[PDB]
């Protein structure tokens, strides 16, 4: 079947990108880590954590423009970036700085694709969270006692040569559990922008409760949650 | 169902179009020549060459494992790898051995069954030098002049590894052959031949399917 063999081809390609995330879930000391995408096969949303001298651990969720295969192409460029950086410091960071290096790497006519990705470093050994926003996708929504909110932040997502990223510092409580979204909602712009922080919460903070979500959407719909208690 | 994943397809065709060079394009002499045709849109074979300071020029001809999808994602991470290093490197310079360790150590450890199969050149446009490089078991170039080989990653290893005349045309080509012959070192030995008795320009690459295997040939002729 002419449709059959396009449908392999794309499952390929579906099938090279779940190797190319990390497992879940996937704790560390006293931190879980849980992803959950659902992609037309090729998904624009990519999620990555990875661990760095073991007293900073660093994760992002990533959603480049569109969705499908064109997009699908940038979230390799990512985690290649990514992975090299590390190298790169060589055998012997504000995140901001590594936002930056990922715009650079767009910039230079790389598909004419921008991504919008939500970039946090947390130190284990002071429990302190750094996070940086570059893209206006959904703020990342933190769960404590049966309450959360969104950390909040302005901006470029990485189209513009001159990156005027800045990044902001929060300390974590002995329970917490954050979560970032991507461009998908439904699972009034800006009525639909409370509902993710109220119903997160009333909601099982777990992935758990994401899992149960299994026709396919619009936009393509990933989500990291990271938990400690 | 169908037709939107064939406009799905058709689009990572389309930034693939615009990812390689444009053909024929021709400096100092030198005239640069490519020909991919894709079997399921996304292609694995993947060509490119671009200009170094004026004295140097550097190209290849990639085909990554398979085809597709799947394959067709290592190929945007080749093309970035690549003009990245001019920025990286600057004034020193300094290899397509070195040059294809870079790109080695990007791709093992970062992905899983899709290793790259490339033929790597660089040529000094000064002293009329080609320094090859291949690291692949692919089909070596075919020189032209009578034809002839040049003698010559997904392990850890690090084993990747001159004159020219005044008249000249290397021509490299992809793992994929249809010789419309009843004739696998019979089909390697009629590379040379063929390509000897026919016009050794992207001409005669451009008159003459689909799988089994992605098809890509690059032509650099001088005369
Ligand atoms: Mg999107």
């Amino acid at each position: 079947a002419s449709l059959n063999l396009l449908q392999e081809d794309q499952n390929a390609g579906r099938q090279v990108q779940m190797n190319m995330l990390p497992v879940t879930p996937w704790s560390i000391e006293g931190l879980e880590f849980s992803h959950r995408i659902i992609p037309l096969y090729l998904s624009g949303d990519f999620v990555d954590y990875f661990r760095v001298d073991e007293r900073r651990v660093a994760f992002y969720l990533a959603d480049v423009s569109g969705h499908g295969a064109s997009s699908a192409f940038v979230t390799v460029l990512l985690k290649f970036m990514t992975t090299r950086l590390l190298y790169e410091s060589r055998r012997n960071f504000k995140p901001s700085e590594v936002l930056a290096h990922i715009n650079r790497g767009l910039i230079n006519t790389k598909l004419g694709k921008h991504v919008t990705m939500l970039g946090g470093v947390i130190d284990l050994e002071k429990n302190s969270l750094t996070y940086s926003i570059g893209g206006h996708l959904p703020l990342p929504v933190l769960f404590v006692e049966g309450q959360a909110g969104y950390l909040e932040g302005r901006g470029p997502v990485g189209l513009f040569d001159d990156a005027t990223y800045d990044d902001r510092v929060m300390e974590l409580p002995p329970s917490f559990s954050l979560s970032l979204f991507s461009d998908g909602i439904l699972d009034l712009k800006e009525k639909e922008a409370s509902l993710p922080e109220q119903v997160a919460a009333a909601g099982g903070t777990l992935d758990g409760l994401r899992q149960v979500f299994g026709a396919e959407m619009p936009d393509d719909i990933a989500l990291l949650v990271l938990s400690r208690n």
